[PDB]
């Protein structure tokens, strides 16, 4: 396997943090970040939408650098790191939920592209399902490669054609003084805004090491998960909020068009779901490798075509089962994290042969986090982290052994 999806990333095949920071920046340079900053927009104060996406990006930022400096210290997927805590078997368990969610975002990134498209030019939606994904997945067949490809090329002009057209969107509106005068009729919970901050990127998120586990220098993968994360995410939160603020329209693409910057928006548009879809097929062929022992690259684009034939159909109903399952995520990111910081000496060699078949304390601790999500106040997400990384803690040395 190419991919490296059964061990350590070999010296030869490292990269450095230019790649991997366009890499995570091609990840969350992504529609459905803006959509959610169009809802902080229209629900918070000026201050309270800056205040609550820096606060919510920068958990985003740490929770995900942990993850990368610890895909990099190894150079092992985030399923081979779930190895460690969920035993080899075990880890089957997340590596199903966070590949097949991603197989999820990937049929929807799909439809949210033919979509639009199909209806601003009469052309058949069905046809542009069939020729985005089949053209997203003969991309990642090529791996690492082409996911550095295609966002060196994306998110420099997401940014640059992306920052104009807000530019422009805040002059036309009045300049920052209007902007800072719109007053949401019914504020949303500080709470819940963090919640969507955080919750627009943690499922990916936490599946960073597939992407940062190139990286030769651990403290570089934590330099590129805060760039892409907190800067990255922030910028795709301000883009939507401008948007909505000046034309009720969250997604820059739909904001360009009312500009008359046709080509740009569709440009804009294709660019930044290629990227994040390329992303979310690459790392669930790594994690269906991991419970099949098969290529990686061959069910990368098997998962494309099964993605790209049921777009719609996970568009319109399966998105709030997508968002079900993934309540799932975040204590499996918890458990990894607490895994590694209790026990690194463990993570010296990937030694199968030391290796648990199955840890039941693993998966407890993953319901525990997802109780402690759906009860515990606060920000459910670091709830939810936090509930399964502190009963881990508690639990496995007492339980296990
Ligand atoms: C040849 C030119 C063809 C180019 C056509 C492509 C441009 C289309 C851009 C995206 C298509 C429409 O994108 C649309 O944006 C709106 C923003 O109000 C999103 O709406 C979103 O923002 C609101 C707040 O505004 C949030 O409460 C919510 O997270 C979300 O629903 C829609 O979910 C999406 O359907
Ligand atoms: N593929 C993804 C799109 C959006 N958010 C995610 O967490 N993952
Ligand atoms: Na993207």
């Amino acid at each position: 396997d190419n991919n490296y999806s059964q061990g350590p990333v070999p010296i030869s095949a490292r990269k450095g943090g230019l790649a991997l920071t366009f890499v995570m920046l091609g990840l969350t340079f992504f529609s459905a970040s803006m959509w959610t900053g169009g809802a902080l927009g229209t629900g918070l104060s000026f201050n309270d939408f800056f205040l609550a996406v820096l606060i919510g990006n920068l958990l985003l930022g740490i929770y995900t650098a942990f993850l990368g400096f610890i895909g990099s210290k190894t150079g092992l997927t985030t399923h081979l790191l779930a190895r460690y805590s969920f035993g080899i078997k075990g880890s089957w368990l997340p590596s199903f939920l966070l590949g097949g969610t991603q197989v999820g975002w990937f049929g929807v990134g799909v439809a949210m592209f033919a979509i639009p498209v199909g209806k601003a030019t009469g052309i058949d939606i069905n046809l542009l399902i069939a020729v985005s994904g089949i053209l997203m997945t003969i991309t990642v067949f090529f791996g690492i490669s082409a996911l550095t490809v295609l966002s060196i090329i994306a998110v420099p002009a997401i940014a640059i054609l992306g920052s104009y057209s807000v530019y422009l969107a805040i002059h036309d509106m009045g300049g920052l003084s209007t902007l800072m005068n719109v007053k949401p009729t019914q504020p949303l919970d500080f709470n819940l805004a963090l919640a969507m901050v955080v919750g627009s990127f943690i499922s990916a998120g936490t599946l960073t090491a597939d992407f940062v586990r190139f990286g030769r220098n651990p403290k570089v993968a934590v330099v590129v998960a805060i760039i892409a994360f907190f800067l990255g995410n922030t910028l795709m939160f301000v883009f939507g909020a401008a948007g909505a603020a000046s034309l009720g329209m969250a997604d820059i693409s739909d904001v360009m068009i009312a500009q008359g910057l046709l080509l740009p928006a569709i440009v804009v548009l294709g660019l930044n779901i290629w990227t994040t879809n390329d992303n979310a097929l690459y790392a669930s062929g790594l994690g269906f490798a991991n419970i099949t022992g098969l290529s990686s690259k061959k069910l990368s684009v098997i998962n494309g075509i099964v993605g790209t034939v049921c777009a719609l159909w996970l568009y319109n109903n399966f998105v709030g089962w997508l968002t079900f399952l993934s309540a799932a995520i975040p204590p499996v990111g918890g458990v990894i994290i607490a895994d590694y910081l209790m026990n690194k000496a463990r993570y010296n060699t990937f030694n199968i042969a030391t290796m648990q078949s199955v840890n039941w304390v693993a998966l407890l601790a993953v319901a525990i986090g997802i109780v402690a999500g759906h009860w515990l106040p606060g920000i459910v997400p670091v709830n939810a982290v936090l509930g399964g990384a502190i009963s881990y803690a508690v639990l496995n040395p007492i339980l296990n052994r």
